[PDB]
């Protein structure tokens, strides 16, 4: 299966997409808080963004890649509108890339995870650690398998995650997590057919993981 065309086409307006929130991922932006984000950053899977935009407005050099060329443009475009010079991103197979060896000090995975074939994890998370520097982080937030089920998208389990990572890189954290969206009137149906909580400030969010890693 592929979802190369729905991302593209969710990405050119067919209305944005529900997960391009205008900001970093509520999850992801404590861990920067925390200090948790060190030197050059790759976010993996970048889609529009907002989580680069925000590194580069603190001093990052950033990189973003993402498989869907409307995703790329509009993350450029952004970055552009802010005058922003830190933040560059390219169209790329996070499953299959090469050309940033030993490169990045930070990798954030913002709900790229699930958003890949189940078989191509393995090329993705050699991928990403050959673009690593030594010491690196590695941030994921990903969908939980018991709110999302088996079909278009990959979400998982704490220990098909943990299994998955595991292999490549020192897991520090593993806890659950909220995925944060804006979704339309009557998403998934009345009754629901998925848990939606309904957040403040018009948000919504979905049961997930939030893991952190490191190069040691
Ligand atoms: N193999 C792959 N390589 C790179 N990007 C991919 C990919 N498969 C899916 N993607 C991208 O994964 C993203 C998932 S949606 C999340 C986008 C962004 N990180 C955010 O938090 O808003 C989409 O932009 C999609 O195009
Ligand atoms: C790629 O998974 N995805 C697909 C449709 C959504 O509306 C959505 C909302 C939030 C996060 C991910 C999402
Ligand atoms: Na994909
Ligand atoms: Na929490």
């Amino acid at each position: 299966e592929s979802l190369d065309l729905e991302f593209e086409s969710a990405y050119r307006g067919e209305v944005r997409p529900p997960w391009s929130i205008g900001e970093p991922q509520p999850e992801l932006a404590a861990l920067i808080v925390q200090g948790k984000f060190r030197g050059d950053v790759l976010d993996v899977g970048c889609g529009e963004a907002a989580i680069s935009l925000a590194l580069a407005e603190r001093g990052h050099t950033t990189v973003g890649l993402d498989l869907s060329p409307a995703a790329v443009e509009l993350a450029r475009h952004e970055a552009a509108k802010r005058g922003l010079a830190n933040a560059s991103f390219e169209v790329a197979d996070a499953s299959s890339f090469t050309g940033y060896d030993g490169r990045f000090d930070t990798i954030v995975d913002s709900t790229l995870f699930h958003s890949m074939p189940v078989e191509s994890r393995e090329g993705y998370l050699q991928s990403i650690v050959r673009a690593a520097a030594p010491g690196a982080s590695y941030f994921v937030l990903v969908f939980d398998r018991a709110a999302i089920p088996e079909g278009p998208i990959n979400a998982v389990t704490e220990d098909e995650l943990r299994a998955a990572v595991s292999k490549y890189w020192i897991i520090d954290e593993i806890k659950p997590a909220r995925l944060y969206a804006r979704f339309p009137a009557g998403f998934a149906g009345m009754p629901a057919l998925l848990d939606i909580r309904e957040e403040p400030n018009g948000l919504q969010s979905i049961g997930g993981w939030l893991l952190s890693a490191h190069l040691g």
